[PDB]
């Protein structure tokens, strides 16, 4: 089905100058960008965004990194978007991405397992929460 | 339990100059305002917000009215907020509100059953939808 | 001439529950609210907003105070708005306001010369800067 | 000097899928993206954005086109940004751009003089107005 998912381009990929190349890739893969915004998470807001992950490994590291500089979020819409976007971005470990998916976003622009260029929603439930965390319905266009 | 609900001050109450009195009432009733802004629904966005009413009487008039001038929305937080806010605003029909709840928002500022000053979420599930329609998580402070 | 000015309801008045009463006053004084929202200054953003005061007494306390909790800003439009809004809010020193203007905003809701309930633009040029700092043209409705 | 300018990627380039390639170009040319947003101008808001141009040729055509689908605006910051961005985008007439500046944005993605892919501020005064029309200071990051 046609679905929406959230991506966030992380500060490592921002600093590498990869934003445009990353957006181009998703456009060329057939996704419609329905919302797009550069913003800066406060540490508190990054913590709230990652509320679910608060029990998973590296919560504080993630919150600190994701509030350490500006980021860009986008809502991507298309057939099977949640899974397809995950395939395009590649394995969480950027080094592993280079071994198994050389043209994935993380292979191309990621450094390691933490500085790995990009976030994407991992499920329908996460996508619903994450999209509303960043974008109101009024911002969808 | 502590809940969040959405109110929208409609263009009738806006034009009557009642916005401040309405906000004051909810503050004095013990609610925390977690988000607030003035915006203007396009007809398309008003229709999406009210999508549940699409097949009901006076839907087109509702959409036109709600997009006819700026409105102000607020997220209100407090114990039993959804039910308590609906008790404070009074019956949909502003005339009936004047009969049974003279100090309700609709009794005080509502004209009739359509131009009835204020919208509030009906239920937990509609509050979740409506809050996300108007406000992102980044706007809740 | 018709002018626009910016007000910010400061965290002291927010915590006192005065937001609605303050907005009501400006509505009743004949101003059009052209933009409105609740937000939270980061310390950095509060410092930029108040950059003119950077070398003045109590600047650090001003920045901390103004970033200590959410605030609400509004753009007010009307004839001679900049001067009239400053007459309505009263002297900076809330105690002096109680002596000379008992129904002024600062007399009614201000604590002292620092926690003085409300900010308003000083001049046409500062209004232009301050309005743009908080609100884009897209938010003026 | 280091300056800020506004670009808006117009609906023609949006529909061609050129957004990412356009942003990449400005990143590679050395500009910092300080704000970025996808939004939809209402006809009224496009008219206000182009207030200055309201006497120049093709006002209504421009307003209609710029409100006909979503657009993406960005604030670009860098040395001599206003002029350098204009050089990168090329002549207003996309056909002329192809003749004299084949790698300009308008040569690459523009169709003609109206569907010409991109807007950029034409002067310091225009940049100041245009940036504030789309982005508040709070949105600069």
């Amino acid at each position: 089905a046609v679905e929406r998912t959230l991506i966030i381009v992380k500060p490592d990929a921002m600093e590498k100058g990869a934003l445009g190349k990353i957006l181009d890739r998703f456009i060329q893969e057939g996704f419609q960008i329905k919302a797009l915004k550069m913003f800066r998470f406060t540490p508190e807001k990054a913590g709230e965004f990652y509320y679910v992950h608060r029990e998973r490994p590296f919560f504080q590291e993630l919150v600190e990194f994701m509030s350490s500089g500006p980021v860009v979020a986008a809502v991507l819409e298309g057939e099977d978007a949640i899974k397809r976007v995950r395939e395009i971005i590649g394995p969480t470990d950027s080094e592993e991405a280079r071994k198994v998916a050389p043209n994935s976003i993380r292979a191309q622009f990621g450094t390691d397992k933490g500085k790995n260029a990009i976030h994407a929603s991992d499920s329908p439930e996460s996508a619903q929460y994450e999209i509303c965390f960043i974008f109101s319905g009024l911002e969808i266009v």
